[PDB]
């Protein structure tokens, strides 16, 4: 790839400390040596016997995606068979980190969240990318308060997958149409994004998603049964009826009939007035005395 | 650890090779005489390493020691020597149904449905024991020199048990996962029933011996299958099939999964519970393959 620079990310930046881990690789903090500004270094060793189609669908997601609710995307440095990716640099970190020192998030802050994720993945889903692992450690805050989405190495690896079970899916002439619908398309859609975002709202509202005290596989059984029923806000005179709603909407259990980003922007706890990164500069605050 | 009953030894202690089988289409078998008493079997020879990834054997090994049938092919055990992994099987002389009908031609109507009610049997066995062969074809399905119907080749199937037990040892934290997608990591999209349809195809290639669109694109034919308006294959000659066969391929091939009848069910239909269904089909097809 000709985009990908071939030097020594030290050449631009200071590396100025570990910043934690991600789905693969370590995220350092470092500094335009000649600007002075701030990034994040994504960093990914590339070891002898390694299959890199995961970290080269990562850069081709990166590549095209231009939208200011999506961490940006500077560039690539391979140097000693490790790649830095370079992105925006947001300060406050994630939103779980946040919460786990200021407490849970009030109405507002959560619909301000909730709106500037939306608009990230209605981008996202309009260049037929998924993100499938929206959280509240993968929504981070920079600053001014103002909300990005990162991450996209589960987004990259499921890529990765599809294409790789494609060129390895041989004699198809015996195959079933949904097993074919299945190794083409993947068993879902974009809209497995929209139930993540409900799940985050009430994450931020109450600190841990619904059945965060349950076995991870055990997680996955009880929401393939026949009596599985979408999780709700656990106090209920705490919220309005328009968050109970929103959170009713977007933990619609039928894909079929869970409403699109562009749909839930117009949704009245998104829309309304009054929304802006000064209710996060509030939480901000909160952190900074204690 | 591969499989707690793992021989430890060399095969060719016991074993002469005599000749490789497929032509590198069934992989590395060999058909192997027993230095004593002459018996023959099927080595399937596997290399191995230290830092190969033995889930897929584990879990194809797993699969052939627990679903003894009629109808599967016989497992006598594993050698592993020197980083090479043998799978021992019963030997079938005449090979797989794709072996036998490009000597003999296409099979009669009444071999056909006997070869579908042998394996919807062990079809039948499987799904009962939460297996998916998903790999169904005719050269996947052996006769031996007894004239049973065997299946064989369960790599597909131990693969997609594979990856199945790597998605839940790394599953992470679903809790924001939404139903649909923990559906697919924990069922995989499909059933069972993708066998049903695959036995309805493999019907059509011994009556035409190629499946429906062979000379068509691999991918081109896996897209088509997605469109809305597909149209499930048929038999080319209507005349030289009964209606009870075309209705036989009708029902397997229901594109649809939730309507699909299963393999116990599919043993009810008349094609394939027709009194003059028995062995002698096959050893007369045995026969003509001998001339
Ligand atoms: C079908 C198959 C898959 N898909 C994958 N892995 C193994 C087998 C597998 C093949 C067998 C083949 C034979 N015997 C014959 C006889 C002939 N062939 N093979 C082909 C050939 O080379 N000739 C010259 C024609 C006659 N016996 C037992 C087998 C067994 N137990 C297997 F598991
Ligand atoms: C104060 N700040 C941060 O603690 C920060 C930033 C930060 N920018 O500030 N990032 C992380 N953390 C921490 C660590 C971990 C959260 C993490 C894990 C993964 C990614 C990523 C990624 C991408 O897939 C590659 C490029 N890109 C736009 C992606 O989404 C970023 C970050
Ligand atoms: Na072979």
């Amino acid at each position: 790839d000709p985009d990908i620079f071939n030097r020594d990310p030290r050449d631009h930046y200071d590396l100025l400390q570990r910043l934690g881990g991600g789905t693969y690789g370590e995220v350092f903090k470092a500094r335009d040596k000649v600007s002075g500004d701030l990034v994040a270094l994504k960093m990914v060793k590339m070891e002898p016997d390694d299959d890199v189609s995961t970290l080269q669908k990562e850069i081709l997601i990166l590549k095209t995606c231009r939208h200011a609710n999506i961490v940006a995307y500077h560039g690539s440095y391979l140097w000693l068979q490790k790649l830095w990716i370079c992105m925006e640099f947001c300060g406050a970190g994630s939103l779980q980190d946040i919460y786990q020192v200021t407490g849970s998030l009030s109405e507002l802050q959560i619909s301000y969240v909730c709106r500037e994720v939306l608009q990230g993945l209605a981008y996202l889903h309009s260049q037929k990318k998924i993100h499938r692992d929206i959280k509240g450690a993968n929504i981070l805050i920079n600053d001014a308060g103002e909300v990005r989405l990162a991450d996209f190495g589960i987004s990259a690896q499921i890529g990765a997958e599809l294409a790789r079970r494609l060129e390895f899916i041989g004699t198809p002439y015996w195959m079933a149409p949904e097993v074919a619908a299945v190794a083409l398309k993947g068993g879902y859609n974009e809209l497995c994004d929209i139930w993540s975002l409900g799940i985050t709202a009430i994450e931020l509202a109450e600190l841990q998603p619904p059945l965060f005290d349950v076995h991870p596989l055990r997680v996955l059984f009880l929401m393939t049964k026949s009596g599985y029923q979408p999780p709700r806000l656990k106090e209920k005179g705490k919220w309005s009826a328009a968050f109970h709603n929103f959170i009713k909407v977007t933990l619609t259990k039928s894909p079929k009939k869970r409403p699109s980003a562009t749909k839930m922007l117009s949704h009245q706890l998104v829309s309304q007035p009054g929304l802006n990164r000064g209710l996060i500069l509030d939480l901000l605050d909160k952190l900074k005395n204690g």
